[PDB]
């Protein structure tokens, strides 16, 4: 059962439509909120975004960071001076299970590997009914952030494991993520402790200790990664996020931008709690039509359960490689002000990832890009065929958020350019 924003405040003129796709068999309910490009939807791709958690609603990103609607306190809509449909159709999903709005009655979903196998089996549902978004042959890719660093390379297997499928995909856009742990996690003492842009954060003495706290750490990586075992995968969460995450946090910077500060407890980002607000209200939880009662931007529970089961310490990294084997363009952008998940250590995963072009990429020199708008300088590449990396100048966790010009840029140009920057 599915209504249009056509109801909502949101994006006026191009015609966007939201509500749930459901699995019978699996009791599960999907819940999306779509919008046409603002230019040409009949040309214009088509683009899932993902946000992390892991067990974190997708809204977010919509409202927050590059959507076309955006949270006043007045609980009113906002236009995107700079949104990312503006030249293509993107889709907002609500995974997983239970999250955001998305919701069952019994399920799973304490792990990545059966996220993606619930998100193919909906991104063939939603293909369906809005067919209308292939046969013109329109390119289709997949982006998120953080945590999504691990889910869609899992889910770009997954999708391309079927033969079968009812669409086509075409590159994967990954921002802020986590995905190679056991070689971004070395990239901890240095970003804090004066070496990625902003300055020193950490007392020397803080520093050693990271330092020392590292070998340990690591050996637990490799641990899970060869053993996949919750045994050494659930240690080697806790001790190496204990090692390694929680001095920064005592000095009570922002997690994700060194440069803001907020302390322990409060909000980072607090005008997303006013996100959490507008949802929840009566008129706007009613065009939707969704079928939940509360809408909680992150499930504890799913948080849990996926640090109970080993989950982010896996070496899905690994999928990487078979899409570049696959001869699949993708893309890793970093907010260079950002600690969580650092360009530092996307930096260097990137730099060893193994694929084909394996010494051609760590051949070809880093370069100066400029954004495609703005004209000036905004970041810096590394590019070798349908693999690129770029440091996103003066961003954060959450780089549309931060430079919206920039990524619209770094968007479009990816998204249209010829998957080259
Ligand atoms: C997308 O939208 C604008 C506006 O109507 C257009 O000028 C632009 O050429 C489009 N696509 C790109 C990537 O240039
Ligand atoms: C993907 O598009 C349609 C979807 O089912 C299919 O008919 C076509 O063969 C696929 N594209 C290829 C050739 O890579
Ligand atoms: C990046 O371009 C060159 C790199 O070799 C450098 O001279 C320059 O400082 C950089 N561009 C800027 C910051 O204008």
């Amino acid at each position: 059962k599915i209504k249009d924003p056509k109801i909502l405040g949101i994006d006026p003129n191009v015609t966007q439509y939201t509500g749930y796709l459901d699995v019978e068999d699996e009791d599960k309910h999907f819940f999306f909120w779509t919008f046409e490009s603002r230019n040409d939807p009949a040309k214009d791709p088509v683009i899932l975004w993902l946000n992390g958690g892991p067990g974190c609603s997708s809204l977010t990103g919509l409202f927050f960071e590059l959507g076309p609607s955006s949270i006043g306190p007045d609980l009113k809509p906002i236009g995107n001076p700079y949104s990312w449909n503006s030249n293509a159709t993107v889709i907002f999903l609500d995974q997983p299970v239970n999250v955001g709005f998305s919701y069952s009655g019994s399920s799973g979903v304490s792990n990545t590997v059966a996220a993606g196998k619930d998100v193919y089996n909906f991104l063939e549902l939603f293909f369906d009914q809005f067919p209308e978004y292939v046969n013109k042959g329109q390119d289709f890719h997949i982006a998120g952030e953080s945590y999504a660093g691990h889910y869609i390379p899992v889910f770009a297997s997954e999708i391309l494991s079927h033969k079968d499928r009812n669409f086509n995909l075409t590159s994967v856009l990954i921002g802020n993520g986590l995905t190679d742990p056991l070689t971004q996690y070395n990239y901890y003492e240095p970003m804090a402790c004066g070496e990625g842009g902003e300055p020193s954060v950490l007392p020397s003495e803080e520093c050693s200790a990271m330092e020392d706290s590292l070998e340990r750490c690591l050996g637990l990586i490799e641990s899970c990664y060869d053993s996949q075992s919750v045994w050494s995968c659930v240690p080697a969460t806790i001790y190496c996020n204990n090692a390694q995450l929680a001095p920064y946090q005592r000095t009570g910077r922002n997690v994700y931008d060194i440069r803001k500060d907020c302390e322990g407890g409060n909000l980072c980002y607090p005008t997303l709690q006013d996100i959490d607000d507008y949802l929840n209200q009566d008129y706007v939880k009613e065009a939707v039509g969704a079928e939940v009662d509360h809408y909680e931007s992150c499930n504890f529970d799913i948080n849990r359960n996926f640090l109970f089961a080993g989950d982010w310490m896996k070496p899905y990294h690994t999928a990487v490689t078979d899409l570049l084997n696959q001869d699949l363009p993708i893309l890793v952008y970093a907010g260079d002000k950002d600690f969580i998940c650092n360009w530092l250590g996307n930096k260097a995963w990137t730099d060893v990832l193994p694929w084909k072009y394996d010494e051609e990429f760590a051949s070809q020199k880093v370069r100066n890009w400029t954004a495609s708008i703005t004209d000036e300088v905004a970041g810096e590449v590394k590019s070798y065929k349908h693999f690129t990396y770029l440091r996103v100048f003066n961003g954060g966790h959450m780089v549309p958020f931060d430079v919206p010009e920039n990524a619209l840029s770094m968007v479009n140009e990816w998204i249209h350019g010829g998957f080259s920057l």
